[PDB]
């Protein structure tokens, strides 16, 4: 099915200079780009866009490291997009991404599990929550 | 159950200088206002918000009076507010409102049926379309 | 000549309730709202939004206040709009307003010097870099 | 100086697949991305945005071509940018370009001088007016 993800390119590839060549790679890959804008996460808006994981050991370095800088958000559409988007980006630990998926975003621009490039929605669920999040449809053209 | 409800004032009512007045009410009616934003909606995307009745006779209509003016539209928050809301806005028809329900947004500021001042949220399910539509999520403070 | 100034309701006036009074004074005025929209300062932000009035006294008490909830900015366009909104809102201690100019939104609305309910662009000069500070030329509706 | 300017990466180079190439390089040519979003202008607003040359033959073209799809803006900041950039993006005409810049966007992406891929400020009188059209401070980030 024709389905929408949302990305977001985190703080430690926007320092690397990374995000042109993130957004050409998914173009390439057939996606449409629905929607785009760069905004800073205030703490309480990733803590908000994260909900979802508020419980896990991690959520306070998270949380402050999605808010320490601006980031780029896109919504992709396409078929079976949501995994394909997945895949593209690789495992969630960059280091693991250089060895099993070299030319991945996350091998490509990551650097350990918690500096690693991108976001992108998990699930059909999340993408909906997540795309309303940062983007009303007034915005999606 | 604590619910949010979006309204948005119609041009016939910005034109009759109404939307201080209709906002103080649902004010003192006790609902939070979370988001707010004047915009002009163009003729597709008032065609998408009022997708789930695009086959009924006036929808041409409707979506270019909708289109034809900038409107407000605001995100109200509280107990019951989705049919409080409804209840405050009175009866479809204006003139009907002016009959049974003499101080509703409808009877003080409606026309007729089509000018009729405001658009509330019917349901749960649709106040969860429309909200997103007209806002994200980093929109409601 | 017609000219177009900045307001912002301040918090207090938010948690007053007054948003929807103070609007509905500035339509009857005469003027037309050609922008609206709720939204929270970040403590930068207000900073850069009062950049003028860095080295002042009050500066970072000024920037919290602004900060500490939502407000409400509207462009207001009409004939030597900058100065008569600065006539309708009334003295900047709200206690002188109280005795000058009862009507005032400032003698209705503010509580004293700080929480006086409402900013005002000061000059045109102000006007045009409070106006974009805050609003798009894609806002103006 | 330090300079901000916008570029507006056309629909010509939109449907080319040329957006996140055309980002990559002024990233790698040492620009700041202030601010970036996704947009559609409709035709009152990219005639308002390009009001100096309203008087111009193509304007109507113009106007018509920057409505036709969606748009994505950027504000670039770096030394001397207003200049640099333009030098970057090339001459007016995508064919002159080739035969000049070859790696200039417009010799890149650019097909003739109509659809030629990109706008960018042409002085910083002009940058000033853009760049508030398109984003207000609330937006640079």
């Amino acid at each position: 099915a024709v389905e929408r993800t949302l990305i977001i390119v985190k703080p430690d590839a926007m320092e690397k200079g990374a995000l042109g060549k993130i957004l050409d790679r998914f173009i390439q890959e057939g996606f449409q780009i629905k929607a785009l804008k760069m905004f800073r996460f205030t703490p309480e808006k990733a803590g908000e866009f994260y909900y979802v994981h508020r419980e896990r050991p991690f959520f306070q370095e998270l949380v402050e490291f999605m808010s320490s800088g601006p980031v780029v958000a896109a919504v992709l559409e396409g078929e079976d997009a949501i995994k394909r988007v997945r895949e593209i980006i690789g495992p969630t630990d960059s280091e693991e991404a250089r060895k099993v998926a070299p030319n991945s975003i996350r091998a490509q621009f990551g650097t350990d599990k918690g500096k690693n490039a991108i976001h992108a929605s998990d699930s059909p669920e999340s993408a909906q929550y997540e795309i309303c999040f940062i983007f009303s449809g007034l915005e999606i053209v």
